[PDB]
């Protein structure tokens, strides 16, 4: 039902309602098992609804701004840490639109930092205003593909993705350069093997 | 995947071991001060993607189910353990599998105080596993949203590792948190 839309063009429409979401991640020398590479943290979080999402949410653009709206939602979620950590205009990469089945606009951020600074985020993420309540856990997405073909990325795309969270996370490995076209697939496929 | 004892367990030949526990604490907090909480009921996310319970492989000869247990869990939910009882009366139960090289994984359940779930999640970050075979703790949502999906009917329709769904499903009856009907409804509404 999503679809693509221009940041400026969606900042024009009327009686939507628009979402800020965010990948905050950071390189990483550690290997799994002293042999396979993790890469690089990324972060997102299990939701009190029961499903996986990127950190964010609601802004009222007559209000505040995109980035203002976005700084005050990764605060509450992710906690004190946050703060001085500026996700920007820069940061901003893609938005999308829908009607069905409310007037919707999600925007997708994605920010690298430094791995002491996700580090520090996790650590105080049990801090959050929103922990144990909004937020139910911080969680690593695992980018390796295990031997047995499955388990890692192929596997964990099976879990359950609030709205378009799963397609924006591909999206980020595509735009990364973690992961070819091809790899992507693949790790579809062996996802899809229910 | 199947029921045994922990009578036999310990006896059967060319079979691997593994413990796993759900930490719990009562809780008096409120979801936009309307949907209570109830109970935390910690989990992870693994390295395989995958969700299950704090634990692992524990050599059978080397030492006893606990000592196993509790030295696994230290691993993997941090320092904080070591001053974690985790008894023969938190024992639960064993199932046995033939899958991936024939399996016997034992279930314990151990009630916490919440001050204590809170400084576990709090130095889980620096449990040595942290990262690598652990990448993240949850708490299990019991509620069920005013869509009569969200919370716990959607939790389950993640991917989960080993029985580490059916155990949950278990707690739930074994702790009353549920009843039989209402994991039938649960399971319902998230199968759909
Ligand atoms: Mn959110
Ligand atoms: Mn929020
Ligand atoms: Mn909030
Ligand atoms: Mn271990």
């Amino acid at each position: 039902r999503p679809r693509n839309i221009s940041r400026e063009e969606s900042l024009q429409l009327e009686g939507y309602k628009h979402a800020c979401h965010a990948l905050l991640h950071a390189p990483s020398q550690a290997k799994l098992f002293d042999r396979v590479p993790i890469r690089r943290v990324l972060l997102m979080m299990m939701r009190f609804d029961g499903r996986l999402g990127f950190p964010g949410g609601f802004v009222d653009t007559r209000d505040i701004s995109l980035e203002e709206g976005l700084k005050r939602e990764l605060e509450e979620e992710l906690g004190p840490a946050l703060a001085t950590v500026e996700v920007t205009e820069d940061d901003y990469r893609s938005s999308q639109v829908r009607e069905h089945p409310q007037k919707c606009v999600t925007h997708f951020y994605i920010k690298e930092l430094k791995l002491e600074e996700i580090e520090r985020i996790e650590a105080e993420a049990v801090n959050a205003k929103d922990h144990g309540l909004e937020v139910m856990g911080l969680i690593r997405v695992p980018l390796y593909t295990l031997r047995d073909r499955v388990g890692g990325l192929p596997a964990f795309l099976c879990n359950n993705f609030i709205g378009n969270s799963k397609s924006q996370l591909l999206y980020a490995l595509r735009s990364l350069k973690l992961l070819r076209e091809d790899q992507i697939q693949e790790v579809l496929k062996a996802s899809h093997r229910l």
